[PDB]
DNA sequence: AAATTAGTTTGAATCTCGAGCTAATTT
DNA sequence: AAATTAGCTCGAGATTCAAACTAATTT
């Protein structure tokens, strides 16, 4: 009764293909593509950051959803995330939030 | 100027650039709309999942299967991103 | 009025780190 | 042969955690 959804498919994006018809695709495949096009467009620079990096595009959006979902409520939102209210706390902070 | 975007492309196919914090806040509004105050429990470790294995493995593939090297890349310990790989089963 | 949340501290537990070593692999 | 990397181990330092609490806010 109740059909598979995979992990994958949990996180979707709306996509565009090659017969002009939209798809939800994973939002790990647009992580694969914004990387390949850091990589394309280094030309051998040195990186030393790019965990940060994506840590940081990914969790600003994070806790500006649930923060809106919650209505500014922070000890919800971090029961919904899944991590302690301080440390919640720092994050907010961290990306001037709070 | 921002390092971390996905290409777009609108009605007139034109295509450009955004930055990968929207395909994100897409896909959550998408997520949060899809349950219908279902609760939500382990938010952080279901996106954070979904950021760290494309992650590990774009980086694995270009530094051709260097995890020294790899770790180095990512500003991570060597430790942590072998950690990180066995996490995952990329191993 | 009661209930919940914000803001804060305290210490325990978990993670991340560099460092250090040898065997295996690449150069 | 030399050089680098993989796979370990061991603390040390940093981070996350849950408890506590009271003031502030929301219900």
């Amino acid at each position: 009764m109740f059909e598979q959804r995979v992990n994958s498919d949990v996180l979707t994006v709306s996509t565009v293909n090659s017969q002009d018809q939209v798809t939800q695709k994973p939002l790990r495949d647009s992580v694969k593509q914004a990387l390949k096009n850091y990589f394309a467009q280094l030309n051998g620079q040195d990186v030393n950051d790019l965990y940060e990096l994506v840590l940081a595009e990914v969790e600003q959006p994070l806790l500006d959803m649930v923060m809106q979902y919650t209505r500014g409520n922070q000890t919800r939102a971090a029961l919904m995330m899944g991590i302690n209210r301080g440390t919640l706390r720092k994050k907010l902070k961290k990306y001037g939030m709070n």
